[PDB]
């Protein structure tokens, strides 16, 4: 398997490029690309790791030989305005260089940028609506880390199911989901803000001088892993990512994904919902809902 990274030279890129250098199964194949010139040595620093992942690095404005046979491509590059059209010029490239290649979305806003690849990926006529994906991680394993410290459970063992988008009150963890514990009314608030805003305290405790960059690393590569694992033909492999589901709340939604070897096996029910959970959903899915239009109108 071959794995490209657009966006490889900024803090996500080098963390997420680290991590899969080290975890892709031995005979993967890791390319590097950013338009930042130091890329090729981001590459050639990672390749003095002894590990059975070749990895090269390019920069210019061709991502192209980046993704020359590139199986999964993530895309982290960005800082709507700019992240908009370079979302837009490097899925062009991945739609006339690698168009079979599952897409994972990193650049925000996710609940619109995978709106923005979906009508790029259309009007190419490569579109397939089970290998694209709006990486949610982060709120997940963000979740799990609070959930454990509040009720004292070990980190690594708590799994709490988060659907809907990206973004504030399009979050929304299923409290209710997360077996072996309960919650009192505040502790849900409580939760469910911190959640929503979690990217909010890494900015204010860097003074505002940079966002979650080594988080996202992590959440982007146990995705990147988990979808490699099933392109391999791993069985039983769940992931939850924002993609164009069958649309019962908005076009593109986050839900359980039983990944396969041509990306989204099955999207999987989001199950059954508190009276908390059904009222948030039901109250964030316009502000979603105008999320997506606004990628859709970018392109179109
Ligand atoms: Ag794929």
């Amino acid at each position: 398997m071959k794995v490209a990274v657009l966006g490889a030279a900024g803090g996500i890129g080098q963390a997420l490029a680290l991590l899969l250098k080290t975890q892709l199964p031995s005979g993967s194949e890791l390319s590097l690309y950013d338009i930042a010139p130091v890329t090729p040595g981001v590459a050639v620093d990672l390749s003095h790791i002894p590990t059975a992942v070749k990895i090269k690095g390019f920069s210019g404005e061709d991502a192209t030989p980046a993704l020359e046979g590139a199986d999964v491509v993530l895309i982290s590059a960005g800082v709507f305005n700019v992240n908009a059209g370079i979302v837009k010029n490097l899925v062009q490239q991945v739609a006339k260089t690698c168009p079979k290649a599952c897409i994972g979305i990193i650049t925000n806003p996710v609940n619109t940028t995978v709106a923005i690849a979906a009508e790029v990926l259309k009007k190419a006529g490569v579109y397939d609506k089970n290998k694209l994906f709006g990486v949610t991680t982060l709120d997940i394993i963000r979740s799990n880390t609070f959930v454990a410290e509040l009720k004292g459970k070990q980190p690594g063992e708590v799994e709490v199911p988060v659907i809907g988008g990206h973004s504030g009150v399009t979050i929304l963890p299923l409290l209710s989901q997360v077996p072996g514990v309960s919650f009192t009314e505040q502790e849900v608030a409580d939760l469910t803000k911190r959640i929503q805003n979690a990217g909010t305290e890494v900015v204010e405790a860097k003074a505002g001088g940079g966002s979650a960059t080594l988080s996202m690393g992590q959440a982007a590569a146990r995705f990147g892993l988990s979808l490699v694992r099933a392109l391999q033909g791993e069985q039983g492999v769940v992931e939850s990512a924002y993609v164009e589901g069958d649309g019962q709340y908005a076009r593109f939604f986050s839900q359980p994904l039983l990944l396969g070897k041509n990306g989204v096996e099955e999207r999987k029910s989001i199950g059954t919902l508190s009276a908390f959970e059904q009222n948030a959903l039901e109250g964030m899915l316009d502000t979603l809902k105008k999320d997506i239009a606004l990628g859709e109108e970018f392109v179109n």
